[PDB]
């Protein structure tokens, strides 16, 4: 059911998901080692996804947290890297895949800060790099990111240096040490997120 729509650099769509894109990145505190050194990106490509299916899951799922947190879905765009990204796009995602914890426990992670999540694209703490030239770092190789809709309902505050807990939808994990670091989020169902747009980018060396 998945279809990829490819949207014109004129398009307003593809500006200001490319405007999230470049003003969400941060250093880092491994100083580029997982992700690599730049301070912004190349934008290659930006495809809408679409499937049908994904799509009336996501928001009926939506409508069950906002009828238990007074209308309210607390809904998101935030970015998400992995190297099962096709994977998403066609099944979804899917919390079976969570098994290992990172901070917040087995779940399904999402961050502000796109260059979080480009820590994760080839791999946990970049693995080891690109499949061409095993550098964490490559300026030549292609990457790909999803910016997606993510349903957190009331979500748990955790400051910070599976089920959702009790009560909640979702985790939020707030920097406490970090003063530049955006936030993290964790969900618990598949369901509550929908990969909207397919990035795909170079880091560009910086000058
Ligand atoms: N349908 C699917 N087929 C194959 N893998 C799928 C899948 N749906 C989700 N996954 C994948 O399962 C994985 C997963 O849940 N994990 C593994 C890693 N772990 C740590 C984690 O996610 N940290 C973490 C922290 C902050 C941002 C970001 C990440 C990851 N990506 C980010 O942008 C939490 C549990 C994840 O890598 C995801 O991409
Ligand atoms: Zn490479």
């Amino acid at each position: 059911g998945t279809i990829l729509i490819d949207l014109s650099p004129d398009d307003k769509e593809f500006q200001s998901v490319e405007e999230e894109m470049q003003s969400t990145v941060r250093e880092h505190r491994d100083g580029g080692h997982a992700g690599g050194i730049f301070n912004r990106y190349n934008i290659l490509k930006i495809q809408k996804v679409c499937n049908k299916k994904l799509w009336e899951r996501y928001t009926h799922r939506r409508k069950e947290v906002s009828e238990e947190n007074h209308n309210h879905a607390n809904e998101r765009m935030l970015f998400h890297g992995s190297p099962f990204v096709n994977a998403i796009i066609h099944k979804g995602f899917d919390e079976r895949h969570a098994y290992i914890g990172g901070m917040f426990g087995a779940g399904i992670y999402f961050a502000e800060n796109s260059s979080k999540s480009n820590q994760y694209v080839y791999g946990i703490g970049g693995g080891t790099g690109c499949p061409v030239h095993k550098d964490r770092s490559c300026y030549i190789c292609h990457r790909q990111l999803l910016f997606c809709r993510v349903t957190l309902g009331k979500s748990f505050l955790q400051f910070s240096a599976a089920h959702s807990p009790p009560g909640h939808h979702s985790v939020t994990g707030r920097p406490s040490v970090n003063g530049l670091a955006l936030a993290e989020y964790v969900i618990y169902r598949g369901e509550q997120a929908y990969p909207e747009y397919l990035i795909t980018y170079q880091i560009m060396r910086p000058e």
